[PDB]
Parts: C-alpha cells; structure tokens; sequence
C-alpha cells in the first residue's frame, strides 16, 4: 500500500509540480504588484557558454526582470568582458560583499549575491548552460508570483548523466528527508527564491549549496514551501568521475550538517556561511 | 592520516599475489575451506564458475557449494553438473523462515560449511578466473591476524556505487575503510571465527556491513585486498544501482546508529539484520571455535 511520502508527493505533485508552466511574460509582470526580480549567474571561467546564457535573459530586463547580474568568482579567462558585452552587471565576489573575505566555491557567489542583488524574487542560473532557453525566468518565477506560500521553485528538466542526483541525494533523502524525494531534481542549479527565504538560511559551499538551501527550506517551511516546474527537455552533462565524486562527497557533508550526522572532515582519498540576515538588510512547531 | 592508509597498503594489499596452490595447501595446518557461490538465476555463467573451482576440491578446496535462493531455471542442474553441491535456503537453516535478498544467503550457508575460512564468489561472473579462491584465501593462511581478505579487480587504463556512494559515505562515517580499494566486492574469505559472531546485513547491504563490523570489532590490520586479475566494470541498469545504494546507506547508517527512515526509491529496504549465527547454531560454532 502507499506510505505517507507517497501520498504527500502525490498531492504536492498536484499543488505545487507544473510539468508545463506556461504563464505569459505579459501576466508574470503584471503579478509583481511592487516586488522586483534579480537574476543572478554565478560564473567561474564559463567563457564559451555566460553570453548565450545572458543573451536569453536579456530580452526580460526592464519588464520582468529588474537586474540581470553576473557574479564571477575569479575568471581568467573572458567570462567577465563577455558577460558585460551580450548585457548583464558584471560583479566580483570582493565587491559583493567587501567586508568578508571570500573562499571558493559556487556557494560561496550565492551568498554574496544576496549583498549585491536588491530584488525581492532572486533567480539562479548556471552559466555553463548549453542550450537556455528564454522561458527558464519566467517559469521559474511563476509558483512565487502566483501561489500563496511558496518560498523555493526548483527548476527540472525532462530528458530525451544524473548520476549523482539518483544515486546519492535522492537515496539519502529518502533515508533523512523522505518527503523531499517528492523533487525530481534537488542538485539543479536553475531556482528561485524570496528574498525573506534566502537572507534566513545558512549557505552551504561549494557542490552543497543546492541541496542545502532545499533542506534548509524543508526544515523551516515543509513541503508546502517548495514547487517545481519543467524547463523543457535538456540532455544529461557528462562530467568526469572525479568531479563527480567531489559533488558527492560535499553533497553528502551538507546533508549530514543539517540532519544531525557528524562527518569527520576527510574528503576523498584518491589513489556554512551564516545567514545574509546578520549582515546585510514563522512555522511554529509548538502551539 | 594517508600515513595509516599507507602502512596498510605496503602489508595488507596485494597487487601480484605470487602464492601458488600448493604453497598455499602447505600451509592450511588443519584448516579446512569451505567456498560458497550465491545464486538466483544464474544458469548462464554459474556452470562456468563452479568449473573454474572445482580441481581445487579434495586439495586446497575442501567444500564447494551453491546457494541457491530459490531459482526457477536451470541454475541448480548445471551448478551440479560442473561440480558444485547445490543447497537450498531451506536446506540450510530449515526451521527459519527464508527473507530475500543476498545477504539472507550468505548468511544461511554458515549453517551448512563446516570451513574455518569461509569463501564467497559470485555466480554471475562471466570470465572466472582460477586463482581467485587462492589468492583470496592466501592471506587467511600466510598472514598473520587477517580475518577478512577482499578481492579487488585492476580496471583497464569501483563502478559508480562505490565511488559515489560507498567510499564518500566511508570518507564521512569510517575514514580509514577508504583504504579499502572495492569495499562493495562480491569475492572475498573471511574465517569461522569472525563471520559466525557477526549480525549479517540484508540484501545489497552484506558486503559493507561486514566490512564496517570486522573494522570494528578487530580492526584495519584483520582486513587485507588482493588484485584477482583485469575485469572491465559490469553495466548496470541505474535503478538497479540506485536500489543498491539505498541499500548500502540502510545498512552504513543501521551500524552508525543514524535514523533511517525505511522508505525506499519509487525500492526494497530493510533495516534488521539477521542475528549472528553463532546464537542459533551454538553447537556447530563450539565444534569449529578450535
């Protein structure tokens, strides 16, 4: 018979799942009733892919999206000037976020994005997409836009890879968090999230930022917080092993940080940053 | 840190096992060897298997049995046919009732070998090699104080269960078993002593628990690997893979005490192991306790 993690997927899939989120850029404005949109690109040395990322989110800047913002961690290569030429603001994490001095990782440009960003909806793009699409923002945005008590849309993909996804975050989910297996894509890097939500919650670094700000929002706020919605169709990256491994490796400390599992530290043997609350700018388990 | 993982390598690895059959039957000094295939519809390779340990039995080998899960091919005549014993869950623990999975199996043939070392292969391989009951047993019988020995394959110049999920989950919850190149292996020899006194795992989870218990309970020095030969890694369908991973993490979080929910992938999980085999077989462990 069916258990309770899967009558709550069921009817989250129902609530909060749009498999095709098909709201109109004309209607999404008009639903912002005052709040504004940044999207921000996190960027390490992504030369060959941030313009076309930014070229399909142009079109959006003065209507839907407010600030179009690219955070580079350190390119030595022409990720900045080519993020600046196809339109987007071009921000180093040092001046962010001046009073911090960084460390690496993708979690860490998050974070400071929040310092640099003034927008009440934040988006997240990665910037070594291959094939935007001009509708991801849009979508993205919707479940914030136009359904009460959402807080975090994670963005999915149908495919025509995944590896770590289904053999290391859904599985240890399903031992620690098992409603949340309810996501088709936890580790995604397209989402988006309130600017109440994400100033609140630690950032995890580096691989664990996604999975943490999932977690971190479940713990808070639940299922009824969270939605989903369908990019399009996108093929699986294939990345070496060690980097996968590395991702999993991370993944797993994250989970283990906020579900109460110590973790010795060790990384693999080859052969959290506070709250933006307390630096810048209710779901009551007792009655 | 890499200090420990070093020493160990240098003294309980082996890359090129040099041990020969009759150096290692020189050196049994009254032990016996019992070897066990699990097998659940293996009629295509278990023949080949058994045939490659078969002339080792009445020398070096002193039982050779298969455990076969309850199949419905012909399995159990052609692991006859190539030399094997074949031995039903029922046969042998008949008043238990049989639960699946391979750990169930592993398990269960405790109570019908008599060895004091004890070796699993797995009845699905399809380019057995006959060494690998030597090299697997030469540590037992030439070292001293290993109880657990794992055999590992060179991969041309672990899949992604093991370096996705088992060495990371072992990284963060038992740091020193990374050492360990292929902890997931179904090839390995473990003696009376230690695997009679043990919990056994369910299902996926049997290899890993049994590492983590003899680390434990006696420590890295009691484990050792040695290299089996090339083997290309074996393709998976990935639900299969992730239905064993959800399996390892069950087992890895039951032996640190981690809650684990029991709720599988949209998957069989199981948390209860079975009970050392010792505690039901009293008398036959005494007998052999030596």
């Amino acid at each position: 018979d069916l258990t309770a993690t899967d009558l709550a997927r069921h009817r989250w899939l129902t609530d909060n799942s749009w498999t095709r989120p098909t709201w109109t850029v004309a209607e999404l404005e008009a639903a912002k009733a005052g709040r504004t949109i940044s999207v921000v690109l996190p960027a390490l040395n992504e030369e060959e892919t941030v313009g076309g990322v930014v070229e399909t989110i142009r079109p959006l800047l003065g209507g839907l999206v407010d600030e179009l913002i690219v955070l580079d961690s350190g390119s030595t290569d022409d990720t900045e000037i080519r993020a600046m030429a196809a339109g987007a603001r071009v921000i180093s994490r040092e001046v962010a976020l001046p009073e911090v001095a960084p460390q690496p990782g993708k979690g860490e440009v998050l974070w400071r994005s929040l310092a640099a960003t003034t927008g009440d909806i934040i988006v997240f793009i990665d910037s070594d997409l291959i094939d935007p699409d001009p509708m991801f923002v849009p979508k993205l945005v919707g479940p914030l836009l136009l359904s009460e008590g959402v807080h975090l849309v994670k963005g999915f993909y149908r495919r025509p890879g995944g590896r770590v996804t289904e053999l290391v975050a859904r599985p240890l989910l399903a031992a620690l968090r098992p409603e949340l297996t309810c996501v088709l894509q936890p580790l995604g890097g397209e989402y988006a999230g309130t600017r109440e939500l994400l100033m609140s919650v630690p950032f995890a670094p580096g691989y664990g930022v996604e999975i943490g700000l999932l977690v971190d929002t479940y713990d808070r706020l639940g299922l009824d917080a969270i939605a989903q919605v369908n990019l399009g169709v996108r093929a699986h990256r294939n990345r070496p092993l060690t980097d996968l491994a590395a991702m999993s490796r991370q993944v797993i400390a994250t989970l283990f940080s906020r579900c109460g599992v110590p973790d010795s530290g060790v990384g693999l043997t080859q052969f959290d940053r506070p709250p933006m609350n307390t630096l810048r700018g209710h779901h009551h388990h007792h009655h």
